[PDB]
DNA sequence: GCCCTTTTGCAA
DNA sequence: TTGCAAAAGGGC
């Protein structure tokens, strides 16, 4: 409980402020050392602030010629340490770097940095403690503090705990190459929030089909699993368009009672239930792909729900959506004229094109209704978006909290314009709530490069003007600079696992200053799970941790 | 009123002139410091300059080895402030660097920079008392100076006010990251004005719903609460789609008495009472768009005014209107040949239609043109809320009055864009017309400004380039200085910047402003809530750090 | 984004 | 039958 060195020098370097600190003889004999990148207290005029070591080297104390010195007793085989103590007192000596991050405020928040230089000979260096570590971190377990691979660097009584104000309306950023464990912490902080918190809620992009269930050896467990471990049910919303063959799966993954833990839903519609329907995708495909809609297009999409008290005008858009090639349910009748016709026959079907307003004009361009057949399919009867905005953001859903996956494999090549719309759908429903309820529910996207571009910028406007509705974003990309700035500036949190390239790294520190002090580490040494978690503004500074196996938390967990 | 401490040395550091300081030991016991970004006083040659703390380092003074010396000290065990003084004080030294930013003559205008280099004998630094402080800022409170969180370098005392000089007739930018107190100083300053000058006007282009009310613990409250807390009466104006809902939120927030601080209007017309509006929207919605409205949309907007006074045209224009969609009113008659039809009712529209120039009848067969206006139409409102903004912030009957004009963006859907381009055309227009008799006096609040200013062609762009000579102002928030293009940065009068993390956005600011070169490293490092760092022109070319107040603290200030 | 084609409808 | 206007899909 006294200082570790004696500090020598302060000065400003950039926009941080270092101090020189020397290490004399006695001190490294007794066995005192100081591992990069730990972290010290340092006291000033009765203030404790917080500091990292930076770097460390040799340089000669006093006028010495350590050299010369250390060359002739190897020559004269004169063992230092038994035959010269008083050679190895003056050759002994070692200097370090550090850097203030800045001062914790007792009742308050961490204040980054400092204003103030200390001068030296009112500076003093102490080691930290566990209960200063911890008040540190805390002010459930995700991980625990741990200075590489070095023995004593490891910190298992020191962990830092998932909170939904960390994480609810604000964006995350999740780096790190292949194979480092990104799925899997995304995993564990989904796993901890709905077990703890079950409040929020979540819509999970599932690129991959490796969230709702997962065996291979390559990876941990799913969310269908974790939470039949954990016991919560009847959470999980999973959509998708194969849903016969997922609930064989799920059937066989998780026992003759997966029903309650997962609800299966299909991406099929009707469209010849949801006339207006198609007309709004229709329409606003053109708008979601850069260009204006037609005129053409505009009428309809204002007009047919007068149309529809009109028979001859519902006759040509039924018309126009079977020629565009989507099949009708057995049993349907048209009504041209006062005959009732039969489009699912094709006699019938021919008998009414052949005796066949602006429907007129739909009909004729019925060759722009092919791209919806991926998500048509005869008598079904649901609308799979209003669903899912219902399960989001429903008036008396507010409190429970649900978890939505999306199959998005599943759906083709229109997966992309799936995400948009409904994207587009649930930001305006959030908008138009404010006041009202709070959206409250976080956004999980995997290889978030693809998403995070596109005209009009539906992604940019949910990362730029989210935080207000509590809608939050945490998306994993495995390389910084694939995400454009104007997002990457924005983000509030970070989880940075090793980086090979050093572009990698240096878009990191541009975006984010703090992180300069953890390249070297990052770019020399590939650890699996470890990462260096950054949390603004409650913990404005870079500190190592090692994430925990998913396994080894749902054991920890069941008591 | 003592020196510091001892001038040094100085040089010309680039464009900027600098000189050294030391503290001595007996200075640096007595527990005299100087912080970063300071701003302190700098005598010479009888004449005052205003100086930066830039940097500050410790070297040796002498011969002397201060690290043998402290290493010693502490390898022998020896209390170095009670056991060995003399070893103490010849190792308590520490350099700092200042900038000086020029010196205030005759009637406050600012001097910049300086042609003359001081020498070292005769250089003097003071530092700098309230009384001073006071002046420089000033040649209702909205922010104290403060450097950092630092405890001692916070002047609740020193203050900078709100003025219409500052504001209306110039442009000011408004950055910062997300979350971090944008929003809050622009409510701040708009409510500061409402209170204080009521002679100036506003049309704040609301796109979030956060600046009429605003209840949820994620940002300040909206305009009407503090309207309501301040007691100014009948000045807000409040443009919406959502009519029933608005007054069912304002009932239930404001209280029963809500109709005398907030008046609710809609945002629907019938345009079967302005043909001529509805033809002019459909003919300015190409134009706005790639270009060359068709000849036919051309004749139709310059002759519908002919076309009035002959029943057959209008018959032929009004069943288009029907055509495109548009609902009429119950009990509608049209005069066509020589009879009188009633097209709200489905046999009568037949028979017409059946029954049916000059220009007309082309408008009639192409009515699809104007299905987009059904986004607009309510029958039986006979409103023209274009006319009537119009006359709310350009009206002639005010010479002063004070109006508040809300417009929520978000109740219009996909319109709101092509809503606003027209909106403001017609306000700039009218304004320039008005040249010359009265000038508009009112003030432009445009948050997410990154989706207005990136044409050169755009109505925006024209607006903050011209505004100043009609005497209307701008103020918009766009939380990244590089999105904005560098010919307006350039050419903005006053700035506000908060926290930004990107260093391409501070070296876009410092690019866009030289004096803001001295603050990178605080921005970059420091993400304080709250921190502001403000820059006007002409009176105050220079960056002086402040600390925005709440609104909720400057409302319970004010009601005393 | 930008630049040609096809089609319909109303002259003549 | 031809010429001309105006809207919407293709190629690059
Ligand atoms: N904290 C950890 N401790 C130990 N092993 C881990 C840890 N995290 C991940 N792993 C191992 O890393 C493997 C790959 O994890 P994974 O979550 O797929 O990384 P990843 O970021 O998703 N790579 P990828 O998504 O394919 O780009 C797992 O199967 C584990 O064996
Ligand atoms: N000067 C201040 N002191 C204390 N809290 C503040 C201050 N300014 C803002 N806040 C708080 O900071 C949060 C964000 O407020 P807000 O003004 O909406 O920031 P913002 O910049 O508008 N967010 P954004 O529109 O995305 O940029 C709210 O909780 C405010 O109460």
């Amino acid at each position: 409980e006294s200082p570790i060195g004696v500090v020598v020098s302060s000065r400003r370097n950039g926009p941080w402020a270092e101090l020189t600190l020397v290490l004399t003889p006695q001190e490294l004999d007794q066995g005192k050392r100081l591992l990069l990148g730990e972290l010290v207290r340092v006291s000033s005029g009765g203030k404790d602030y917080v500091g990292m070591v930076l770097d460390g080297y040799y340089e000669p104390v006093g006028r010495s010629d350590p050299t010369y010195t250390l060359a002739l007793a190897h020559i004269n085989q004169v063992d230092l340490e038994k035959e010269d103590p008083w050679a190895r007192k003056e050759v002994n000596f070692y200097h370090h770097r550090i850097v203030l991050l800045g001062r914790v405020v007792q009742g308050g928040l961490f204040a980054p940095s400092t204003r103030l230089l200390p001068p030296v000979v009112e500076a003093r260096v102490y080691r930290m403690t566990e209960e200063e570590l911890q008040r540190l971190l805390a002010a459930y377990a995700f991980g625990h503090l741990a200075y590489g691979l070095e023995e004593g660097g490891e910190y298992p009584e020191v962990v830092k705990e998932v909170d939904p104000a960390l994480f609810v309306g604000r964006r995350t950023a999740n780096f790190g190459k292949t194979g480092f464990g990104k799925s899997n912490e995304n995993k564990v902080i989904l796993t901890l929030l709905a077990h703890a918190f079950p409040r929020v809620g979540m819509l999970i992009l599932d690129q991959n089909a490796e969230y709702l269930l997962q065996t291979e050896a390559t990876t941990s467990p799913g969310l269908a699993q974790a939470f039949k471990a954990l016991g919560i049910r009847g959470r999980i919303r999973f959509y998708t368009a194969r849903e016969e063959a997922w609930a064989r799966r799920l059937k066989e993954h998780l026992g003759t009672e997966w029903r309650e833990y997962v609800e299966v839903l299909p991406l099929k519609v009707d469209f010849y239930h949801f006339p207006e329907l198609a007309v709004a995708l229709a329409y606003q495909r053109r708008r979601l792909q850069g260009a204006e809609p037609p005129q053409y297009l505009e009428n309809a999409f204002y007009n047919l729900e007068d149309w529809k008290h009109i028979p001859d005008r519902m006759a040509y858009v039924y018309g126009a959506l079977r020629k565009a090639g989507l099949t009708p349910r057995k049993g349907l009748k048209i009504k041209y004229k006062n005959e009732n016709y039969d489009i699912s026959e094709e006699k019938s079907w021919g008998n009414l094109q052949e005796a066949m307003g602006g429907a007129r004009e739909l009909y004729s361009r019925a060759k722009v209704f092919s791209f919806l057949r991926a998500f048509h399919a005869p008598g079904k009867e649901a609308n799979f978006l209003e669903t899912i905005k219902e399960d989001l953001l429903g008036e008396k859903t507010e409190g429970e909290g649900k978890v939505v996956i999306l199959d998005l494999p599943s759906l083709g090549e229109a997966a992309d314009f799936f995400t948009l719309r409904l994207m587009d759908l649930l930001f305006d429903r959030a908008v138009e709530l404010y006041g009202k309820r709070q959206a409250n529910f976080l956004v999980v996207l995997e290889e978030a490069h693809n998403f995070l571009e596109d005209k009009a910028g539906i992604f940019y406007r949910v990362a730029k003007e989210g935080r207000k509705y509590g809608i939050g974003m945490l998306y994993s990309t495995q390389s910084p600079a694939s995400i454009p700035m104007e997002i990457l500036s924005q983000t509030e949190n970070f989880l940075v696992k090793h980086l090979s390239s050093e572009e990698d790294v240096k878009v990191l520190k541009r975006a984010k200053a703090p992180f300069a002090f953890v390249a070297d580490f990052l770019l020399s040494e590939p650890i699996i799970g470890y990462s260096y978690v950054y949390f603004e503004p409650y913990q404005p500074f870079v500190v190592p941790l090692r994430v925990k196996l998913l396994e080894h938390v749902l054991k920890s967990l069941d008591s």
